[PDB]
């Protein structure tokens, strides 16, 4: 079906209201101003097996995804004091990082019923993924982390004759934030009593929440479709990033060091600085 509701504690609530009321119209023929008594009449639920099923979490709208402050990672020099060009290895190196994620329900689909679902934070790319969960019931936050070391061989960097050149690692880092939707389908039903008090019976009750809203609102295997709210918010490690400055010219050109494997080992690469050709 197309509707969906927002609050399960709204549906248990009426499903209540409407047995107590029930109970009472029964008597108004009887005695007319027994429908003043609505206040006084007990009602006592002993159990229930409401149950969400399936409970997910969905997109709603595409993430906003905006680079965060770089981590400066390091700085070196490469000196070629030589009359022709000349192939200049810079040291290996490690760098940490951790990945981040929080999550949040901002909007429950009421208390009565416990659900929970795993979310796995979208534009991943890392190859590390990362995932949390939401509740349904609670305006819970969800954390987690993964931390990742980098080993980043030793680069091959042609430099020309009679320069130095410098050289800066750095790490980028996105920030990856939007909202979900916390889905699921409701089914079960609620039992209990209105308890007798002096000549008026005993009522043993049991209402499912599918009876509660118009046959329209249902799907077809009977359960009701509900909807809660979240948010959440990753930080990932991205490209780690070598600039060479030529420091006759001070040109800087950029290279992307690629990942080779998995800790994280890098490529060692070969590069050309900034006046070769
Ligand atoms: C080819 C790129 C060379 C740039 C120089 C990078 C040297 C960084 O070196 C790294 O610095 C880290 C701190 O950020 C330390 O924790 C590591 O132990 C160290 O290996």
């Amino acid at each position: 079906a197309m509707a969906s509701y927002d609050n399960v504690d709204t549906l248990i609530e009426k499903g209540r209201y409407n047995t107590k009321y029930n109970y009472l119209k029964r008597m108004e023929k009887y005695y007319p101003n027994a429908m003043a008594y609505f206040d006084k009449v007990t009602i006592n639920p002993q159990g229930n097996d409401f149950y969400i099923n399936n409970p997910k979490v969905e997109l709603d709208g595409e993430p906003s995804m905006n680079y965060l402050e770089d981590v400066y990672v390091g700085k070196a020099l490469l000196t070629n004091d030589t009359q022709q060009e000349q192939k200049l290895k810079s040291q290996s190196f490690t760098c940490k990082n951790t990945d981040t994620v929080t999550a949040t329900t901002t909007h429950t689909v009421g208390t009565s019923i416990q659900a929970t679902a795993k979310f796995t934070v979208p534009f991943n790319e890392t190859g590390v993924s990362l995932t949390t969960s939401y509740s349904f019931a609670n305006t819970n936050t969800n954390t987690n982390s993964k931390e990742i070391t980098a080993n980043v061989p030793s680069q091959d960097i042609l430099v020309p004759a009679n320069t130095t050149v410098e050289v800066i690692a750095y790490l980028k880092k996105v920030n990856v934030k939007g909202n979900v939707k916390l889905v699921g389908q409701v089914s079960g039903s609620e039992w209990g009593e209105i308890p007798s008090y002096l000549a008026f019976p005993r009522d043993g009750y049991k209402f499912s929440l599918s009876d509660t809203v118009n046959k329209s609102d249902l799907n077809e295997d009977g359960t009701i479709n509900i909807n809660g709210k979240g948010n959440y918010s990753a930080v990932m490690g991205d490209e780690l990033i070598v600039k060479v400055r030529n420091l006759n010219t001070n040109n800087v050109q950029e290279y992307v060091i690629p990942v080779d494997k998995i800790i994280v080992k890098y490529r060692s690469l070969s590069i050309k600085a900034p006046g070769i050709k």
